[PDB]
């Protein structure tokens, strides 16, 4: 049956509403409309007035509750990490495969496609972080498998782009027309671990990148005659970027800058990794320990090795130590994300015909309850 | 006896006037006004389509025109830069001298005295680039001369605020009470030759600096956990940035990101040194000697030396590379350092009742004349 979410404030993405209801059939939004429009027989969820937005979009997001992609390369790892994600609001991920070999690479191609044959709108498709990047910024990546992008590989990912929303990649020593490929087979390119100048990330923006991997983290920084790349990502409108917003990987006051210079174009991520939701001493990437350490995740040289946030923490840490309006932050966490990848037509807004992916949360946000296709699963 | 300068572009700061008209009386802008409202018996100077606008002011002038400052401390060395600097559109500016001995901090105060008492708003005060600098970010200041701040020197500098404008210091290891002192007296305090973590730099904002010398030299920049100073200066409203538009010193790139961050809060200063507006091959300065090379400054080694900048190129280079405004660039020039060194009720701006300081440049930016306090003066 049709139902109703109600008594609840409502963050559509372009409004922030009160006194008004959702009203969900079957896996979409039929309706955002006054709760005296409300027909006498629909059934009623009653949210004790808490927040509704859009479900969370994490596109960088490694492994968590427990577990890591790049190590048990599984539909059932996918399937695991989704239910943990729901338990801090985020509803639709990009599951993250950081540099490791060809077979890596094809296992979890067809464990994406495996995961997406079953379930919609969850995974949203791969993120190849890596290979293709540079040794000199490879942070917690593995030197064996750090490699030139290949025709072949690249091939190999073009023909299989309906499991790939993205690639990061380091564009300085690589060929260009790798990157043409991809974004002409629909994959969604983005510089990273890249030790590019500015005018070389420029160039490769021209040749179709549209995304940088967690500004500040793994990339030149900007220098007085140098802007480098994160320069570059400043200088270009078109350029979304992913920013983790722990605390530990960037400072909160260039968060804040960041903003103010590329507003929708700012995207949380969380690059969480298997502590994110779960409590451990370390784990494996790619062969590699990782420690969890007072909130952080490190290698034995203090090197960050991706996070432990969750979604609903980058939007209070958004609201709270950065100073963007909650509105504003939901949409960084939604939205933005969802334009980014080219699925905003069906995600990311609370609005009719979009498919219903929700969140709700408390004033104190804690997550309550999810929707996911019209699904409502309470925490 | 009364003039007008007419068939001219005006740049008032407000507005681009066609068709108008600006009449000097004695030594102040009498009016601006349609050039059918002329009295038909008044004397005018037809500009020949030149843009007209008020004259360029330098907050950061070491020396030009053949001489340095620090070389030859007399009120004579001032008057050479200024004769110099009408030549390329700088009607005021600040004697600048770096970091040196009390004896040569006190022969300066006195040349700037002894010059201002003669002329007025050429000259519009002392710049003191030093000596509280710290060692770490020193470039060619002196290691012998570099000192923290003491009570007798800071207590004389106030004595004589009526004749110096400004002083730049590294405010992270000195006292904070030094800075209020400085501020009380109403002398601009500058941030620069630092090496500050964002906290203090924010700190120092705090006890009174509005400045911040050369925006990305000689300062700890933006990396992603320690935002630095240019963090600082990107993240405070009320804290103005000089900036050297060369092309040298600063990437082009980088004014384009921080006119966008800081708009009204951008300065476009030269730093020059005696080179601008002379024909030199080299000049011997405090035992290091730097070669001109084709418009560049460098030591022997090829490394930059210094600044050839004035002011009109300035503004061309900021329109033609940075692709800013013509308006907005001459605003940079006048209006905005005007008002950061509060001489705004009387300079920077073409308006009734304020002091007739313009500069007349053509289409190709060649200045062609300029007026100071009320005089014309062809180049
Ligand atoms: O380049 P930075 O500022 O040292 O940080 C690199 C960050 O990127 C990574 O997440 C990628 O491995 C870690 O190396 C670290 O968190
Ligand atoms: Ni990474
Ligand atoms: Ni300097």
């Amino acid at each position: 049956a049709m139902y109703a979410l109600t008594n609840c404030k409502i963050y559509t993405g372009n409004d922030v509403l009160v006194k008004h209801a959702v009203i969900i059939n079957g896996d979409k939004i039929e309706a955002v409309c006054p709760i005296e429009s409300l027909p006498s027989e629909m059934n009623v969820v009653d949210l004790n007035g808490a927040n509704l937005s859009p479900g969370f979009i994490d596109l960088q997001l490694n492994g968590c509750g427990g577990v890591m992609f790049n190590d048990e390369i599984t539909a059932e790892t996918i399937d695991t990490m989704h239910k943990a994600n729901l338990k801090s609001g985020c509803t639709s991920f990009l599951p993250t495969l950081i540099t490791s070999s060809d077979e890596n690479m094809r296992q979890a191609i067809a464990a994406a496609r495996e995961y997406q044959a079953k379930y919609p709108n969850q995974s949203l498709g791969l993120h190849l972080e890596g290979p293709y990047l540079n040794v000199m910024k490879k942070g917690i990546h593995s030197v064996d498998f750090i490699r030139p992008s290949d025709d072949t590989m690249i091939d190999t990912i073009c023909a299989n782009s309906d499991v790939i929303a993205k690639v990061t990649l380091a564009p300085e020593n690589n060929k260009p027309e790798h990157i043409e490929k991809l974004v002409k087979a629909g994959i969604v390119v983005s510089i990273g671990h890249t030790n590019a100048t500015y005018s070389e990330a420029r160039k490769s923006f021209e040749s179709g990148i549209t995304f940088a991997t967690h500004l500040f983290n793994a990339m030149t920084p900007m220098v007085g005659r140098e802007p480098g790349v994160v320069g570059a990502i400043y200088d270009t409108p078109e350029v979304y970027a992913g920013i983790i917003a722990d605390g530990f990987h960037v400072d909160y006051a260039n968060i804040r800058i960041a903003h103010k210079i590329k507003g929708e174009k700012l995207v949380l991520v969380t690059d969480a990794t298997a502590p994110a939701g779960a409590e451990m001493d370390y784990f494996i990437f790619v062969g590699k320990k990782v420690y969890y350490r007072d909130g952080k995740c490190v290698d034995e040289n203090g090197t960050l090795g991706g996070s432990a946030l969750t979604m609903i923490e980058a939007v209070q840490n958004t609201v709270e130590h950065v100073g963007i309006a909650l509105d504003e932050a939901l949409r960084m966490a939604t939205l933005y994300p969802a334009k980014a990848i080219g699925v905003d037509e069906k995600l990311g807004r609370i609005k009719k015909g979009m498919i219903a992916n929700l969140t709700v949360f408390d004033r104190d946000f804690n997550v309550k309850a999810t929707v996911v296709n019209g699904q409502y699963e309470q925490n």
